[PDB]
C-alpha cells in the first residue's frame, strides 16, 4: 500500500513544505505515459510530470545516452570546453531561427531567464522589466520580480525597476475598442502608462507565449509582432520564455516560429531536457559580442556539463528523427476534439483552448455569466486521481480553475482516448 | 589533437561567453582524478571539477544508481512523493546535527540559497541579508545581491535591504586592537555600523564556512559562535552555505560541525551533487512549520525528483562507508605539508590555509611585503597545464593570486604526491 | 529699462537655472493684481505668482501682521509653543470639515506632502504610494516620487513601491466602456493592475483635487467618492493635496467640500501663505493619535514659527469677512463666460474648463481632431506678455497646451474684462 | 500665567506631535537673546532658537526690510527675476570661496540638500549617496536617507543607494593604529567598505563640516582635506551642508575656509535667514552649466521670492559691518573658558568642543569611564528652564547627552556671563 506508515512518518518529519500539498501515495516507477504507485497502479501522466516529460518517462534513448556518459564524461571544470556542449550548442543554433546563435547550457528555467535577464541588463546599461500580470518565470531572484501570477507577497520587495501589463485575454475580455475586444489598443494603452512611470531605464521584456501558469492564455493574433514593436521603440530587448513551448509541444519547434517574429534572447528549460536539469539561453551574436566586451558573466558548477548536454542533444535528436513535432498537432487535435465533445456534454467546461499538446479546459458555473466554479475542480481532479489519470489545475483570481492538460509528445491514441473517458466519468461523478 | 578545426569553428560562433576563457583542449573523458583530452593525455584535476567531485569522476557507484534510476524513475510532478526523495531528507536529517530537520530538495547552489534567503525573509517579516565583502553565494538574483567577491557592477542596482561586513583575515590584518589583530572587535565595529543603517529589518545573515571565491579564507577561532551572537541579538537567522564545504572536504561532514555552532538554515549544493544538480536546505522543524504557516513556497521544476535524490542517497553512502571523511583528514595532511614544503623551497608562496582537502596557496612578490604577485600565477597555472596538472587561481583586490587545491576525497598518496612535483616544476620554471 | 546690462550681468554669472526661462525684465514692485517692471510698466498678474497670491500682492492686512510680527515674535526653538501657532492649527481645525482635527504647520508645499506621506507609512506599516500619472506634488524625495508630470527622468531611481493610474480625462477620454467614456471602470481597471503588482504594502494615495500642473484637470462627478473606496478597501489611507485648490480658488474652502469626501490627511500651501513660506497638514485625532504612540517624526526649523502662522490666521480672517469665497465663484463665472466668448471667435481654443478663479484653457489645432497646437501656445504667451498680461502655460505629452488662469480671489471686475481684452488681442495677433 | 486653560486645551486638541515635548509655557515676545514668557519673565536663548536667530530675535534692521519689503515686492511668479534675489546671489558668489559662483535661493534646509543631492545625480549620472552615520540632513525623502542620527526605522525603505560611515569621533575613539587613533586610515578603512559595495554609481557625499545633531563633533585636522580626495578619486562630488555652521558661527564666514577645502555645492539654511525661511545652495559655473544642458529641475512656489532673498541680504550686511564673524571667536573664547571652569568645578562634564559660538558640552557619570550620565542631563535642562536658560540636549547611542550651546552672534559680555552662571547653578542643584 501507499500507506507505508514509516514512509509517511519520515515524510512528516523531514520534508519542507514548497507548495501545494502532496499526493497520498508512493510512486514507485514509471515509463512512457504512466507512473506506478506502490500498488502497481498505473497512474496516466497527463501534465508530463511537471510539463517536463516531452518524451514520456524512461525513454529508451534517453537511458542510453545517461548511460554512455555517467562512466564516461560527467561534469567538468567551467572552463574546460568538451563535445556535448558544443554539439547542443550548435544544433540550437541551427533549430532555432536565423538571428539565435549562440547559446548557454545550464540548469533550470529560473536559472536561464536570470542569465537572460542580466545579458539585457548589462548590454542595455539599463534595469526595469517589464512582464505580464500573470506570468510565471521562476522562484530565484530575478525570476521570480517578473512573476505576476504568485509568489508575489510577504517576502519583501521586489527589484527595483519592476512592472507588468495585463496579458492579452480573450476568454474574459477586459479592454474594449468601440464595440469590441481591441488587444492592440490594450497594449498600447499599457504602454502608454509604463511609459510614464520609466525612470528611462527600459531595459527588456520577458513574455511567455502562451502563459501557463496563468491559465493557458494564448497571445492572440498579431501580438507578438505588435509588442516586439513597442520594444524596438524604446530600445528594449525581447526575451521569450519558451520553457513549456519550445521542443515541439505546440505544433512548431518554437512557439515564435508560429507568430514568425524572433526574439533578442530566447529561453528554454523544461522541454529540453525532457525530465533532467538542463536549460539553456540561446542569443544573437551581435548581442553575445556586446555582452562579452562589456564583462558578462554568469558562471555556476553546471554551465557547460557533458552529462546534461548530451541528454539534450538526444532530446532533440529524437523529436527530429520520429518527428514530434507533428505528432504534436495530430494527437493535439485528437485530444481537443474530445474535450469540446466533453464540453457538449457538461455545462462546466467554458472554454479549451492552446495549441497542439498543451491545451487548457476552463471549469466555469455557467457559460452565460462564466462564473467561477468554487472548489468544483478540486472534485474534478480528486475523482481523475481515483480513476488514475494525472492532471493539474490552477486557479487564478477573476478567473475559474483551469486544467493544464500536456501529455508527452510521445503519447498514443489510446492513451489519449482512455485519458478523455476518465476526464468524462470523473467530471460525470463529481457534480 | 585538441586542434580540431570544426570543433573550435563551432565553439566560436555559438558558444556564450560567461566569464573566463575557454581551456585550449577538447576534454575527451573523464575517470577518477583524471580528465584526458582529445590526445589521451591524463590531467590530474586538481580542483575536482568545479570543486563538486567529491568521489571523483565517474565513480563505479554513482554510474550503478544512474543505471538504476533513468530507466525506473525519472522526474515527477512537483506534488507526488517517491522513495529515494523522502530517504535522501532523512538521511540528511540524521547527519546533519541536532536542530536541522527538514530538508528542501533542489538543483544549484544559488537556487538553494535563494530558497534560504526568501523563507529567512519570510519567516522574519523583514528583508536585510548581511553577507561579506568578498562572498560568493550565486548567480540568481538574490545569491547575487549578497554576493561580494565579483558581478556586481554594470548589471543595475542590487537587491534593496543588502549590506555586506569584512571577512575575518587574518593573513592580511586590518583591524587592530590594542597591538594585535582583533578579529571579534572587527566584528563588533562591524555590527554597529550594520546597525546605524538598518531600517529595522534585518532578516538575515548567509557565510560561508571558509570563503572559497574570497581566497580560501577560513573564519578565525571563535568567530561563528560570536556571529550567530550576533544574529541572536537582532533576531536575524543565520544561513550557512556549506556549497564547497559539506560533504567532509574540510575533515567534518559539515564545517558547521567544527566549531560546533548550528545554523538556522544550512545549505549544500557541490559536493552533494558529487557533479550532478542536486541540491538542498536543511531547517529546523520550528521554522519549516512557521514558513508552512505562513505559505512559503518554493516551487520549481526538479524539487523532490527521483534520479537526482537517488544520486545523492549513493554520494553520501559512499562517503559514509569508505569513510571519506577520515581520508580527507589523512590525505589533506599529506598534502599541507608537501604545500609547506614547496613554501621551504620557493619565496612566491606567502600563505597555505585551509582545511581537510580545501587548500589555499597565496601567491606572492616577497614574504616581507607580502606584495602580489602579478601575473605570476597566471604563468604558474599555464605551466601546470603544460605539465598535466589542473588548478585554478583567485585574483581578489588587496590580496595576491591564491590557487584553490581541491582533489577528490578519493584521492591517494601517488596522485597527491605527483600533483606536488608536477607543482613545483610548474613553479620553477615559471620565475 | 529692464535692459540694465550690470543686472543681467550678474544674473547670467551668479544664478543657477532651475527650470524654464527667466522673463526679460526686472520686476521692481507690485500691488493688486499686477506687477510692475522696471520701466513702471504694469502687467496684469493672471497667475497669481505661482499660483499663490490669493489675495493678491502686498494686500494691507498682510503688511500689518507681517509689521505687528517682525518686531515682536519672530522665530522660536522647535518645542516653544506660541499663540499664533495654535490660533492657526485651532482655526484650521474649525474650518475643515469634521474628520480633520490636527495640523502641522511647516514651510512648503512638498514638505506637507512629504510629511503627510512619512505619517501615512507610519500609521500603516507599508510604504506603496498611489498617485496620478499627471501629477505635481513637489520637488523633493517623497513628492518628486508621485509626481508624474515631470522631473521623472536622468536623477536615478524613484522610491520603491511607487506607482501610479491614468488620471480621469474628459476632454480626451481613453478608456471606453460600452459605448461611453467610463471613468469608472477605469478606476477599477487601474487598481486591479495595482493589486497586482503591489507586494502587499499600500500605503496610501496622494491626489490632487484638480490636477494643476497635468493640465487644469478636474477630477470628474462621483470619481473622489469612488477614489475614497478603493482606498477604505485595501486599508490606505487618502491625502488630499489641496495647495492651489484649497483656501476658496474654487468656490468652496477645500475642493474635498464639493464632492463631499472627507479625506484622512489634507495638504495646504500655496493659498495658505498667499505668497510666504506657509504650510500645513490636517489629519484625524484617531491618525495623530496613533502616528504619536509609534514616534511619529517631523522635526524642521520652521515648524511651528509665530511669523508666518501668524500670517496665515489673517489670509484666513480675511478670506472670511470679505466673503471671497464667494467672490470665487462670481468672478469666476464673469472669467469663464468671457473665456467661452473667445471660443466662439477662434477656432484654436479647444476647452474651457476648471472651477472659480482656477480656470483652464487648451489650445488646439482645429477642434475636430482636437491636435495639438504645436508652438501656438508660445506665440499667445508672448503676445500676452506685450500686451501686459502674465499667463502660464503648460504642456504635457498626448495634449495641447493649457493656459493656466488663476487671478486673485480679490480681482476686480474690471481686470478681469481688461485681461479678457488683452488675451484677445494677443490670440488675434499670434495666428 | 503660562497655564492658560483655554490655551493648553486647544493645543491639546488641535496640534500633531512631532517629535519631543512642548514647553509648558506661551512665549509672548521675543527681542535680542531672550524670549519671554506669559508671565512676562525672559528666558536667555542660548540656542538662537532652532539654532537659526543668528542675529538674535527681532533685530531692528530685519524689521525694516521685512517692512519696506512686505508692501513692495512679495512673492513672484518663478520665472520673473528681480533685485533681491540677483543681488543676493551675488554677494553669495563673492563672499563664498572661489570656486562657488552660482546660487539657487530656496525656504529650507532639506530642500536645499535635495537640490543639491539632485544636482549631483544629474551631473554624474549615478545615484548613490555617502553621509556619517550621525548625520541631520532634514526630513524630506533625499534629505531623509542620507540622515543617521535620527527617524531611520519605522517608515519605510531608504532611497537606494544608500551607505554611511562613521564620523571621525576624538572624544571616543574606536579605531586604531598602532598605538593611537588614526582617523585617516580609519576613513581608508571605510572608504574600502563602500567601494566594495557601490553597485558603480557612486554620485556624491554630503558631510557637516561639524556634526550638530551627532553631538557637536568636529572633523578632525587633515580630514576634510581627505576626504575631498576620496571623493575626486571617485568621481564623486562633494555636498558640504553649512546650515548651523555657516555665516560666521564658527569664527569663519563658512566653515569650509577653515580647513581650506572648497566643496562641488555648499549649502546654506538656518543663519542665512537668521529665523526666517529662507535656503541656499552655491555651486560652481561648471557644474552649473552642466546641470542646465542635462535640463536640471528645481521648480518650487518660492524659488527667488523677494521677500526673503531681501532679508537674506540684510543678514549678510549685517554680519558683514558689525564684524560679527570676529565677535563669534572673541565671545566665543569668553563662554568656552567659563564652561573649562565648570568643567573643573564638576565631575559630570567629560568634555567641551565644537568653534565660536557652535560649542558642544558632553555629560558624563565620571572622566575615567566616560560613562553617560543617564538622565542627569534632563535634570540639567529641567533646572535651566527654572533658572531662565533656555538649552538643548541631544542624545545618541553610545555617547553621553550632549548640550548644544549657540548663542547669538550679537550675544553681550554680560548675557554670557548671566547664562554662564544660571548653567551653573543649575547642574549645582541637579545632582
Ligand atoms: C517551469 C517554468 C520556469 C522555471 O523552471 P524551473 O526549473 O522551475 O526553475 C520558468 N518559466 C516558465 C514559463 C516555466 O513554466
Ligand atoms: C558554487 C557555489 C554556489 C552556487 O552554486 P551553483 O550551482 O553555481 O548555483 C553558491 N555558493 C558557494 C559558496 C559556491 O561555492
Ligand atoms: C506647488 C505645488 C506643490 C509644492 O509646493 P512647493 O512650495 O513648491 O514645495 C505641491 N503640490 C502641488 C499640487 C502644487 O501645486
Ligand atoms: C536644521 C538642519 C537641516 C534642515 O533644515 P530644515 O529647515 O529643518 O529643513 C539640514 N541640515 C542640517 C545639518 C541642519 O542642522
Ligand atoms: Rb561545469
Ligand atoms: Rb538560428
Ligand atoms: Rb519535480
Ligand atoms: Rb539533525
Ligand atoms: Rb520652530
Ligand atoms: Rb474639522
Ligand atoms: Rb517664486
Ligand atoms: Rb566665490
Amino acid at each position: 500500500l501507499n500507506d507505508d506508515a514509516t514512509f509517511w512518518r519520515n515524510a512528516r518529519h523531514h520534508l519542507v513544505r514548497y507548495g501545494g500539498t502532496f499526493e497520498p501515495m508512493i510512486i514507485e516507477r514509471a515509463k512512457g505515459s504512466f507512473v506506478y504507485d506502490a500498488d502497481g497502479r498505473a497512474i496516466l501522466d497527463f501534465t508530463s510530470g511537471q510539463m517536463s516529460a516531452v518524451l514520456g518517462h524512461c525513454h529508451p534513448e534517453i537511458v542510453s545516452v545517461i548511460g554512455e556518459y555517467a562512466g564516461k564524461l560527467d561534469h567538468l571544470f567551467s572552463g574546460m570546453l568538451s563535445r556535448p556542449v558544443v554539439d547542443l550548442a550548435t544544433r540550437l543554433a541551427n533549430i532555432t531561427p536565423p538571428g539565435l546563435d549562440r547559446a548557454l547550457l545550464l540548469s533550470t528555467g529560473a536559472e536561464s531567464n536570470e542569465a537572460a535577464i542580466r545579458m539585457a541588463k548589462l548590454v542595455t546599461g539599463k534595469y526595469e522589466i517589464v512582464g505580464f500580470a500573470q506570468s510565471w518565470h521562476g522562484m530565484t531572484g530575478a525570476a521570480a520580480s517578473a512573476t505576476y501570477s504568485a509568489g508575489r507577497k510577504g517576502v519583501g520587495p521586489a527589484a527595483v525597476g519592476s512592472f507588468a501589463i495585463p496579458a492579452p485575454f480573450t476568454y474574459r475580455p477586459r479592454f474594449e475598442r468601440n464595440g469590441a475586444y481591441d488587444y492592440l489598443a490594450e497594449l498600447d494603452y499599457a504602454f502608454d502608462l509604463i511609459d510614464r512611470q520609466s525612470s528611462g531605464n527600459l531595459a527588456a521584456f520577458i513574455a511567455e507565449p502562451i502563459l501557463s501558469s496563468g491559465g493557458i492564455i494564448e497571445l492572440p493574433d498579431g501580438y507578438m509582432a505588435a509588442l516586439k514593436r513597442k520594444c524596438e521603440a524604446r530600445g528594449m530587448l525581447l526575451i521569450l520564455d519558451e520553457a513549456q513551448t519550445g521542443v515541439g509541444r505546440t505544433g512548431t519547434m518554437f512557439a515564435c516560429q508560429r507568430d514568425g517574429v524572433t526574439p533578442d534572447i530566447l529561453t528554454l528549460s523544461k522541454t529540453l531536457g525532457a525530465g533532467l536539469p538542463l536549460a539553456a539561453i540561446v542569443t544573437s551574436a551581435a548581442i553575445e559580442e556586446r555582452a562579452h566586451e562589456l564583462g558578462y558573466l554568469f558562471y555556476t558548477t553546471h554551465v557547460s556539463d557533458p552529462l546534461p548536454a548530451a541528454v539534450g542533444l538526444r532530446v532533440l535528436d529524437v523529436v527530429q528523427r520520429d518527428g514530434l513535432v507533428a505528432r504534436a498537432n495530430v494527437m493535439g487535435d485528437r485530444l481537443r476534439r474530445g474535450l469540446l465533445d466533453l464540453m457538449e456534454r457538461f455545462d462546466c467546461i467554458g472554454d479549451v483552448r492552446g495549441r497542439g499538446l498543451l491545451l487548457g479546459v476552463e471549469i466555469v458555473k455557467d457559460r452565460r455569466t462564466k462564473e467561477p466554479a468554487d472548489g468544483l475542480g478540486a472534485k474534478i481532479t480528486r475523482e481523475c486521481m481515483n480513476l488514475g489519470l494525472s492532471m493539474n489545475i490552477v486557479q487564478l483570481p477573476g478567473m475559474g480553475g483551469v486544467f493544464r492538460i500536456a501529455p508527452p509528445l510521445t503519447v498514443s491514441e489510446d492513451e489519449i482516448d482512455l485519458g478523455l473517458s476518465l476526464l468524462g466519468q470523473a467530471i460525470e461523478r463529481a457534480l
